[PDB]
């Protein structure tokens, strides 16, 4: 499918990143883990450019 970048900022949590997937399933399917266990509770914005995933609390 194509790497995609996902970055949480948390009032207090901070964290950025980067992924590969086959398909993109597993793409959705680990962002609402990958960025849960960050603490998170917000919006989403993206940058296609880069797959920039932005999640601002």
């Amino acid at each position: 499918m194509g790497t995609y970048k996902l970055i949480l900022n948390g009032k207090t949590l901070k964290g950025e990143t980067t992924t590969e997937a086959v398909d993109a399933a597993t793409a959705e399917k680990v962002f609402k883990q990958y960025a849960n266990d960050n603490g998170v509770d917000g919006e989403w914005t993206y940058d296609d450019a880069t797959k920039t995933f932005t999640v601002t609390e």
